[PDB]
C-alpha cells in the first residue's frame, strides 16, 4: 500500500464519518432515485472511491478530490435544494475540501 493510498484511505474515513446515514456509501439506484441514471452522467459514491483507492487508480490527491466534488455535485444537481441530500452534499463538499486543505 503506497503513501498516496494510505492518505486517501485516511481522507475517505474522515469524509464518510460526515455521512452517518450512508446516503453516499453506495451507487445511487434508479429505484431509490427515479431516473437517476438518465440525469447524472458520471455517478460517484464513497464505495466506488474506496474501490478506486484499493485498485490504485488515484495518482494524486487532486484526482481523489475531483471524484469527491463530483459525488457532491451529482447530489446537488439531481435533488432540489430543500432536500436532506442537497443540504448534506453542500455541507460535506465544503467541510471535506477544508479538511483536506
Ligand atoms: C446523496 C446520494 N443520494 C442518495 C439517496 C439514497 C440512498 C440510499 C438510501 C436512501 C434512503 F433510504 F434514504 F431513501 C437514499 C438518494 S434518494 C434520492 C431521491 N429520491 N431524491 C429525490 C428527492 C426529492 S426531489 O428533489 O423532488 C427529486 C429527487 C436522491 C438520492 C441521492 O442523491
Amino acid at each position: 500500500s503506497t503513501p498516496i493510498q494510505q492518505l486517501l484511505e485516511h481522507f475517505l474515513r474522515q469524509l464518510q464519518r460526515k455521512d452517518p446515514h450512508g446516503f453516499f456509501a453506495f451507487p445511487v439506484t434508479d429505484a431509490i432515485a427515479p431516473g437517476y441514471s438518465m440525469i447524472i452522467k458520471h455517478p460517484m459514491d464513497f464505495g466506488t472511491m474506496k474501490d478506486k483507492i484499493v485498485a490504485n487508480e488515484y495518482k494524486s490527491v487532486t484526482e481523489f478530490k475531483a471524484d469527491f466534488k463530483l459525488m457532491c455535485d451529482n447530489a446537488m444537481t439531481y435533488n432540489r435544494p430543500d432536500t436532506v441530500y442537497y443540504k448534506l452534499a453542500k455541507k460535506i463538499l465544503h467541510a471535506g475540501f477544508k479538511m483536506m486543505s
